């Protein structure tokens, strides 16, 4: 479980110099009584946001730095950040779950684009960083030196073992890799690679059969960039790569699975046309699927997550959008492993004002949250986050993950060109039903526009950094720790007029101008 | 000189199928007289600035990328494009310096420091890429592996050759980079070099005595990262390493010197103190100087350039900002390389308001270039370039070079940090006269902020794409093309009225957004 | 006369190591010809304001801080600095005609006020700071304590001699001071004046006959805060005071008498009952006249000059508001000692949409300045003065001094209260025609306000600063000097577009914070 303030307090207070107090009840020291339980906070039946409510502080015994942010994102998969990058176009394609799952998170890949589209752009986060490179990039050498510039120009790897045949089946003849290719003329297109390659008899290589410690070992000790792992009869059985040793030290929290891949997310539809798109995403290596829909409480989803669960036992769903207790049942009962709970917040979004359904996303998060526990479900807080105090406030309501849009929208890894719209760099971000790209035809979103924040591996250890500085000031040495100071009545809330939010921001200065972070 | 419009027609005609012509003239074709030639237009005697006036187009008949860009910063030495970093605290610093160089550029660094960190930060700029590295870092084996990690911590540098001594005045004893200390654990202060180093005995060398371009194909075909050169009694004389190889390759404009590192300039005053500082900055080898004023004829300026002139007599001076042709003629005859041209103008400024005291700059421009040709002295136009058309105005004007501010500031590799203040991303930007980075003490500058506008290799492109386009648009093949035909006559203009100046701007759109380069 | 710039540059070349050439002009050297005349630029009958030109910089070879500032304000009257003080009732009572003379200028007390109320501030003026004190506060010794506190509290002097009738013709029998009567109780309007006074026993005196000289010497040795000063038969003929000499010291530029008094100008108009307040006005002791009217070459003020003339023939009278040399020549040859030059000008102002007349003030005192020193005739520039390089302009165009209004407003020194009025601390300002103060009666001024700048002796020394560096930038080596080189062609103007006055601004910055001076 946890160690109440209290209980923390007396523990430091045995730690140093300064009887029947025990016997009266024992671990349960007095505190005097302030503030709002959650339970007390919500039962007010009132719509409250972020924005309504504060966090009372706590008894600190830890520094900021010390604070565990690992974090379940459904029923079997760990992430060591609760930080999920939203399935819009504007938001994540590879280059954005690339980066977020090197910082500890994940993203979802979108799905305005076609089935071979999404399964590519999954297939180049699943390459990224790498184990045993099994299916390496490999030629014959009676190819060119030009087939090499041709391929570093394709895929983007320029070590490329050589082998009879020109596949992993064949017998080991040398590798190629920039530093003889590099310096060549214009005669390209002509020079063989048997010409260039480094041959068989001159590398390092391992045999087949040594673990992935075993072999880096190995690479590591020969100095070269690149080790072959060649069978009893000397066949080219995989690669390994002193690159990823690099990428591993330089990204301590990054989300991989067993083969040492980056996770991807990657989103799907509830047609008869996302089932060959399932097919081919599930080809691709993808690790967990969102349903992806305003209204998750669907015949339509249900029989999808039946017909996913049915045919993929092993891969993850997450159910659709849900901001209600009654829609989260009929999810969890059709058998999902975490539920996304949002409705008409989002910064991008029209859906209240089109369609008079939603909730306020303080409360969907409470209720739904507080609902899905009893069956061990994750959920996912998604759209309406603003700022570091609004990630701190979801996860203490009972969020396990926060899910953002326009605060990774206009970063370096977030899709398309900046343009400098109006004095200002800013670039597109504009909601997945925005019929700027997709009867009638209602639009729910809203096409805006976006400030440049730089690279998502400068912004993301600001969030980082911020939500463990909230975590100090409550109290809590983990999210785990957070979230059942809550459910126990320990964590307290205070409630905000209209006057105390404006107290809460910055006066009656004349000049105003923040810096968010130095390092 | 040049030809003419009616000349490269008529040959243009001579070239395909569609007599007492010749006669009536010769190579002087009838071209119609419209605009004014830049003598009339200035004639007019009244102040003109870079909006008040436009220039007519040619005749084309070559490519916009065919256009030479090769500028005379001073009397000897040319730079590959027209483009100069301006020497102020919030804009060149070495990352600038180095960023502007590599494009072809140049940068002065500022003077609002000590004598050493300008020194050191020239320095770093003759550092970044190399001929012959003749004073290597340079270890004992009695060293250790933490003093590798604290030398590449220090000065930035991977390779480090081993000798008896420790110094480039001994015999190597084997060579040390990061693939034989990248993987060891917290054992590095203990672990001596003798246990890391690649030895003599494996090493690939080469005899001094070698031209750069023998050793560069010695090293380029050894596939290693670095090559020793040796004396006769095995001794290190130089090492040489790829990564230039590489830096040559990805950087095919750089301003470099004989010894194929990167120009520099500096800035000092007209104080005593300056004495000593000069010292420091050609003993770190600077290539240039800057005098640095509001109002360069003076007794203390010329006195400055006569003492540079005695004492480093191969050292370019720079004279520090005139507007008039009467200012120009005594540093021309002080005996300076250049001059630079501008008083009150610049976008920080407040000397007119404060002083009375300046001139409009494209009428500044041409008298000052006017009266600079005559002596073959070339100027460098400064402050006031907001736009792409005012570069290309301002040399055909009679500018050989433009010196740049905000135009600079809040890029990447302008000094400082950036600081989102009110939906904005912004960076610090002063003038050095600033009284916010310095007897009552009269400011003359202004300290404002200005937008983020990442990279200078990104951004100087753009102005290298904008000034050929430019060219091309007056039919001109080259800058001194350019000159030439605004000397002779042949190059016209008009005057705008304001109306003009709305006009030529975007008019009554309600939403307006363009982007400025895509690729 | 003046000194060349030519002249200038080949005597420093002179004082150095860098034959026919005097032979050809000698002296005259060649300077290569730039920019425009005063002449040729106000020969173009188009209405110029400070805004509309430049001054072109010139040659420096002396600091900014050896610039004499020093100016005529009339035929008789020289003045330490150029700045005079508007008689306006926001503008000048004696505070600040107290502070102007001491930084060096002169104030002119306003007229909205009776004849008696104008007459004690100019004596408030002239009594500040004193040579001989002739006519002290003299009490007798039958008084009492209360009397010299409400003597302190009604004149503001602590320092009051005891002889026995109570008088100057009279014996002195002892010293008061604050040091005597500080420490009592409030016991006080009972206790006669003999139980503490120092009595004439114990005083340190000086016969009369003595200099000033020789008087501050007795003084300063004797250590003492008072002289008296005595006659043969022992009466009191005057007192002397410490505090002078402090006062000396202390303001090295103060606009001072004979007696050591500071000078005071007032204002009168042109009515009848004009002629009463003028015996006042002289009775207190006025220095100097201004006839303060919208037009001043009027039957009416042609009369009141020759009135003022033939009654008070050692009298300074300043002619009122001209803007041509035809109104300039009739108050001339009825004999006054200084002009007026603006209408219509002026930040408060609306006489030129009010009634069609007015004009261009940078015209208008060159036109009346260039008429005026053919009889030696000193000009005043009056409004529209917002910068010192307004300051320098109007001194440069031919004006001996510059009288300012709304720049002096909303000092501390300034009348009135400062109210707060939008967010800011911002004092009132009004104009004399304003009809807030003062047949249909038309208004001609408006009523508005102005920012708060703190104490004219610390606004007054930036004014100075500024206008020095102005001057040295010119290479003017004082007013006299940069007026000759006016006269003369030597120095040289540009005409402005509009775009030329926007270059001399700020540029496109985002934010913008100018410090003015830093001390
Ligand atoms: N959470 C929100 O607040 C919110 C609101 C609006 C839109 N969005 C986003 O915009 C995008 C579009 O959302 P959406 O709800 O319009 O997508 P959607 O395809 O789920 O629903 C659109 C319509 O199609 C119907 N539909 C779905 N599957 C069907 C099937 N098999 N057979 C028949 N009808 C079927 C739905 O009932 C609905 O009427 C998604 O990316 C979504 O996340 C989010
Ligand atoms: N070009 C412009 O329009 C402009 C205008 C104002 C300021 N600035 C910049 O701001 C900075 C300061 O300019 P500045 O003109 O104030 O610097 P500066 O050092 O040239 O001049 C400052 C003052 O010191 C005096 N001075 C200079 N050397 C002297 C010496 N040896 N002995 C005695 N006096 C001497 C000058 O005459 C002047 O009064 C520079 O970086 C300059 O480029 C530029
Ligand atoms: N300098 C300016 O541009 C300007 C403009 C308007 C007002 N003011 C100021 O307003 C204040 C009021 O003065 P004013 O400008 O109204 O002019 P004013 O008070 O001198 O005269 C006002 C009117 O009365 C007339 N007048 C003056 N003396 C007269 C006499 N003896 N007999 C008959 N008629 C006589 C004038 O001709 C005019 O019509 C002054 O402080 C003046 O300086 C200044
Ligand atoms: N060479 C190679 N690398 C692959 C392949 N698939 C994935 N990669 C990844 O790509 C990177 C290797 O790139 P290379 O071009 O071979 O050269 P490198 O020096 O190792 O990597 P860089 O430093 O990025 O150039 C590693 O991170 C690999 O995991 C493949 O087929 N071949
Ligand atoms: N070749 C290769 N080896 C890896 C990679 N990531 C981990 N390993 C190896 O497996 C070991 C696992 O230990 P850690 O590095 O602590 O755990 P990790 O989660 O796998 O990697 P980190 O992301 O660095 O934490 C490492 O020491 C490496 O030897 C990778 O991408 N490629
Ligand atoms: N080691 C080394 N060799 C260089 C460097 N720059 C040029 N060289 C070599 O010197 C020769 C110069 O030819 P170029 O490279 O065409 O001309 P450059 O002006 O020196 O360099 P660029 O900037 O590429 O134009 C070539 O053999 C280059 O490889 C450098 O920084 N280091
Ligand atoms: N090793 C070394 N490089 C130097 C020295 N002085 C300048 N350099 C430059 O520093 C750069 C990088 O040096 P290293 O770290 O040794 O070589 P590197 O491994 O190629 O550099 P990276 O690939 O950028 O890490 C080259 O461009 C050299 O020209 C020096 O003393 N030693
Ligand atoms: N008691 C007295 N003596 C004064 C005063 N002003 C000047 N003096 C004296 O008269 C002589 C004048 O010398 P300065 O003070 O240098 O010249 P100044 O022109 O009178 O006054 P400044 O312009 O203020 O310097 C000195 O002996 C002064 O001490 C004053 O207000 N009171
Ligand atoms: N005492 C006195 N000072 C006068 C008189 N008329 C003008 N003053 C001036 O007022 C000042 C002297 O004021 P005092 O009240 O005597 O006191 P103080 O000696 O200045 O001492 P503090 O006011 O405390 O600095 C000097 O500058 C005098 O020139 C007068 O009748 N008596
Ligand atoms: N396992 C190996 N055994 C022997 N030689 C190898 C081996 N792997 C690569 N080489 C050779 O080593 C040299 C350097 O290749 P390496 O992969 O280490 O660096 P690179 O990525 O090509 O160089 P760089 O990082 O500078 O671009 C090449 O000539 C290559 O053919
Ligand atoms: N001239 C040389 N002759 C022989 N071996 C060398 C030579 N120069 C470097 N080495 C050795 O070769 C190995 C690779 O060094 P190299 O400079 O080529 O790559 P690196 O820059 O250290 O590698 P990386 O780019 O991956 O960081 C090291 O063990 C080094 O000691
Ligand atoms: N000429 C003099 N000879 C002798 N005593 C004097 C003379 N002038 C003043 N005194 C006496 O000297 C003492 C100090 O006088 P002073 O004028 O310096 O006092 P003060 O101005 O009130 O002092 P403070 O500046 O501290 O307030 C008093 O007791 C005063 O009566
Ligand atoms: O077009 C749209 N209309 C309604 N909601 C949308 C739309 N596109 C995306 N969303 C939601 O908005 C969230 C992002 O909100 P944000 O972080 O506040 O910008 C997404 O994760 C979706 O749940
Ligand atoms: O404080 C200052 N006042 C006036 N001019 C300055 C100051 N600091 C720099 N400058 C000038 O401003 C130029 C840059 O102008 P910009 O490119 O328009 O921003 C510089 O190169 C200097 O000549
Ligand atoms: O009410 C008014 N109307 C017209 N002009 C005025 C009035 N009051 C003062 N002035 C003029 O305005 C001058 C001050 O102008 P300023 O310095 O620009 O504020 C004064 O010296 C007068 O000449």
């Amino acid at each position: 479980g946890h160690e109440t303030a209290a209980q923390r307090y007396s523990a430091r207070l045995l730690q140093a110099g300064y009887m029947a107090d025990y016997l009266i009840s024992g671990g349960t020291g007095y505190v005097p009584e302030d503030g709002l339980t959650a339970q007390q906070l919500f039962a007010s039946a009132d719509g409250l946001t972020y924005n309504d409510f504060l966090i009372l502080p706590g008894f600190i015994d830890f520094i900021a730095d010390e604070v565990d942010l690992t974090s379940a994102l459904t029923r079997k998969i760990t992430l060591k950040t609760p930080l999920i990058s939203s399935p819009m176009d504007t938001v994540t394609e590879a280059d954005m779950a690339i980066a977020m799952a090197l910082m500890g998170g994940i993203g979802f890949i979108h799905h305005n684009c076609t089935p071979e589209f999404q399964a590519n752009e999954v297939r180049k986060v699943k390459k990224f960083e790498q184990g045993f490179i099994t299916d390496p990039v490999v030629l014959s050498p009676s190819h060119t030196v030009g087939d090499v510039l041709e391929a570093k120009m394709r895929h983007g790897f320029s070590g490329i073992p050589i082998t009879e045949t020109g596949t992993m089946g064949s017998k080991l003849v040398g590798i190629v890799t920039s530093r003889d290719i590099d310096f060549l003329a214009e005669k390209d297109h002509t020079t063989l690679l048997s010409e260039v390659m480094t041959p068989r008899i001159e590398l390092v290589v391992a045999p087949a059969g040594v673990t992935l410690k075993e072999a880096n070992e190995i690479l590591q000790r020969s100095k070269k960039g690149k080790l072959p792992i060649v069978n009893d009869c000397d066949e080219l059985v995989a690669i390994i790569a002193r690159t990823d040793l690099k990428k591993n030290r330089d990204y301590p929290l990054a989300s991989k699975d067993s083969q040492k891949q980056l996770l991807c997310g990657a989103a799907v539809g509830t047609r008869e046309d996302d089932k060959y798109r399932l097919d081919l995403l599930t080809q691709a290596g993808v690790d967990v699927i969102v349903l992806d829909s305003s209204q998750g409480n669907s015949v339509y989803q249900i029989a999808m997550v039946h017909y996913i669960k049915q045919k993929y036992p092993h891969l993850q769903v997450i159910g659709g959008n849900v901001v209600t207790a009654a829609q989260a049942k009929n999810l969890i009962d059709a058998g999902v492993d975490g539920l996304r709970v949002g409705m008409g917040c989002g910064s991008i979004c029209i859906t209240q004002e089109v369609m008079a359904c939603g909730r306020p996303q303080g409360t969907a998060v409470y209720k739904v949250a507080e609902y899905a526990r009893r069956f061990g479900v994750p959920i996912i807080a998604d759209g309406g986050i603003q700022t570091v105090g609004h990630v701190v406030k979801a996860l203490a309501l009972g969020a396990s993950t926060v899910m953002m849009g326009s605060l990774l929208a206009a970063t370096t890894e977030a899709p398309g060109e900046y343009f400098f719209s109006d004095g200002v760099r800013l670039k597109k971000y504009r909601g997945m039903g925005s019929l700027d790209a997709m009867k009638v035809k209602i639009a729910q979103g809203v096409s805006g526009s976006i400030q440049d924040k730089g690279s998502i591996q400068k912004f993301v250890p600001y969030l980082i950094a911020g939500i463990q500085h909230g975590c100090q000031d409550i109290g809590a040495r983990s999210l785990s720790v957070l979230r059942s100071m809550m459910y126990s009545g320990e964590l307290k809330f205070e409630k905000r007029t209209m006057s105390a939010q404006i107290e809460g921001g910055v006066h009656g200065l004349h000049s105003y101008t923040f810096l968010p972070f130095t390092k």
